[PDB]
């Protein structure tokens, strides 16, 4: 179920952050943070919290098939608690950082970064807030 | 020209604040950010600062018709100077802050709140930043 999308025509990436706020209804589902490009609404960019596992999987949808997942090793969140995740896009990576910890980075894959115009959050968040923000 | 659009399906009114922060290109033309209601795509709340008559025209789009328009005494723009634009929803009006001065208030003419699931941003604006979040 889509919780929440923006669309932003002339490209968020690189230099922008996204800024979400939220928590969780469960501690045995899961939600998503997907940055997709255009045209084709591929998945730049795939941030996958999974709570009844306790992983978080990073990845990319390109040329119709996801690539090789890349899973953190550390799990910082709680279900059901608040929590700040901020994504910040360089040249080079989508730099993650959740409740203002440096958590991972991910290489860029699409490196058409310019045609990355759109933000889909999915399933088990309750938004309190999403910030878009073009930072240099 | 679309420059920037929101989807929050759960409906982002009331009791929510809308951040819109950029600066114009030019001194000649307007922007607008309206709040639409679902289904039809009705426009809740047109809010257009036009630049070339330094008048903020505020209206909705119900029923296929612009209703009476709401012009503000004051413009308290500057073309190409940045800005901090505030839309405030409670379950009387949308409360406008410019630059953290409060502007003028908008009765509800869509009474249906809940409804109010999508924000389009068009024209002359060059966007920094979008923020839409929950106050209560
Ligand atoms: O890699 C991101 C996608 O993973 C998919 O699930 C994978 C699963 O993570 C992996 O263990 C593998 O065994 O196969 C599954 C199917 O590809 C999700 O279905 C998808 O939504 C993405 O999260
Ligand atoms: O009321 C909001 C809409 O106004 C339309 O322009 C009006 C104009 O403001 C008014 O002076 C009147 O004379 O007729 C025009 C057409 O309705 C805009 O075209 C529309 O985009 C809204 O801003």
């Amino acid at each position: 179920a889509l919780r929440f999308e923006a669309l932003y025509p002339e490209g968020m990436c690189p230099g922008w952050s996204v800024v979400v706020k939220g928590k969780t209804s469960s501690n045995t589902s899961m939600f998503e943070i997907n940055f997709l490009s255009h045209p084709g609404d591929q998945i730049a960019f795939h941030f996958n919290p999974r709570f009844a596992s306790s992983r978080i999987v990073c990845n990319s949808f390109l040329a119709n098939h996801w690539g090789k997942e890349e899973v953190n090793k550390t799990f910082p969140f709680e279900a059901k608690e608040p929590f700040q995740v901020e994504i910040y896009s360089d040249q080079d990576y989508f730099h993650i950082f959740i409740d203002e910890n440096k958590i991972l980075q991910y290489k860029h894959r699409q490196k058409q970064l310019s045609s990355i115009t759109k933000l889909q959050i999915l399933n088990d968040i309750e938004i309190s807030s999403v910030e878009i923000t073009k930072r240099g």
